[PDB]
């Protein structure tokens, strides 16, 4: 263990400080989220661990200082359940796929 | 448009249901975190947007069913460290301050 100095050590189940949190699945309006560029679907999307896609609404881009940056934090304000009606679509997803589109804004708070 | 059909539309500030959530910086003991492989640093780390590295303590790998590409965990312990040698296990410059955490699985 000769390569590091240990400056402090903490154990326990909770603290008085609350880390900043993001949703990663089953997004709800009001959630704080991480918004990343999805090259394959040519769109910004929510970072997520689940296979349902949450696309960022194109009209939310100017409110997140984005342009049609790798990532930004935002706060979900609207959410739309959608189904692909034509086999070639703005979302590069097969015909009939069900997915979400979300509107988000920049947010300088940790909640 | 005409490529998508809108099945429902929701707007608001809150809901009756709680999405699964992870800490993303300034991690605290008790936090739910996302643990990912960081090959640049030859370690697992906590997924984060801050520039401070939070390495997973090698002692925690068996509890998370990992060996020395992502798992959800719960922070049980955290240590503030400073790299003391130029060549170290964490592949950071000499003097770098960073964290090590111990975590257990969570589902």
């Amino acid at each position: 263990e000769d390569d590091i100095c240990i400056l402090n050590h903490e154990k326990g189940s909770g603290s008085s400080r609350h880390s900043e949190k993001i949703a990663i699945r089953d997004f709800q309006v009001g959630d704080l989220v991480l918004i990343i560029l999805d090259e394959r679907h040519d769109n910004y999307v929510l970072f997520t661990v689940s296979p349902t896609l949450y696309f960022l609404h194109s009209e939310s881009l100017p409110a997140l200082d984005l342009k049609p940056r790798p990532w930004v934090l935002g706060k979900v304000m609207e959410k739309e359940y959608c189904q692909a009606k034509k086999a070639q679509n703005r979302f590069k997803v097969p015909l009939g796929t069900k997915f979400y589109r979300v509107k988000a804004v920049s947010w300088n708070k940790k909640v």
